[PDB]
């Protein structure tokens, strides 16, 4: 009952790669074919992220699995892959972490049926500050706001058309209730989980 993390440094060289990162469900396709057993016997929860773009490049992709994910799977060329190695976050109770999360921050419409992104940060943030609290976390905040700040929010537009509104939070959070918090990172947050969204990274 742990969980894995892989760093796949993507070759920009690869045609394979390229079109895995235009298209964000072409990569989910590729990353599930090395936990490809236990997704079929529906014990795998798949996560991942694009990190955020620094260089210089190049670009790097960190992947979460329940199960120990066989790499060998990838073109070769692809990525250079690390290591999976066996990740247990030990979370004690009232805890702090540094954390990024790349999620969708949306709401169901009733009087069309759809699910529609949020406008306004003030709102995108409430979503957060929500979802954190209902999975055992709590974001921390000084006398001028909650302790989180964002820095990408784009509109995704994949082909497969996919629709969402990508946004990247990254900040403070207090851990309130251990066992509802690692199950918060082992499930994800909010939807777009297939599109490189919902995967909670934390550090000390």
């Amino acid at each position: 009952f742990q969980m894995w993390l892989t760093k796949l440094v993507l070759n920009p060289a690869s045609r394979a790669a390229r079109r895995d990162l235009a298209n964000p469900y072409e990569m989910h396709r590729t990353l599930s074919k090395a936990v490809s057993r236990a997704l079929e016997e529906g014990r795998e929860r798949l996560l991942w992220r694009l990190e955020p773009a620094r260089g210089l490049e190049p670009p790097v992709v960190l992947v979460q699995t329940l199960t120990e994910p066989d790499w060998s799977v990838l073109d070769e060329g692809y990525a250079q892959v690390f290591p999976p190695k066996p990740f247990h976050p030990a979370l004690k109770p009232g805890q702090r972490l540094r954390f990024r999360l790349r999620a969708n921050p949306a709401k169901r419409l009733a009087a069309t049926g759809k699910r529609v992104a949020l406008k306004t940060p003030a709102e995108k943030v409430a979503w957060l500050e929500r979802r954190l609290e209902e999975g055992g976390f709590r974001l921390l905040e000084g006398e001028r706001g909650p302790w989180v700040q964002i820095l990408q929010d784009t509109f995704l537009e994949v082909r497969r058309l996919l629709q969402v509104q990508a946004v990247l939070f990254e900040g403070r959070l207090e851990v309130v209730d251990p066992e509802r918090a690692l199950a918060t990172l082992r499930r994800g947050v909010g939807p777009g989980k297939a599109l490189g969204l919902g995967l909670l990274s934390v550090a000390p």
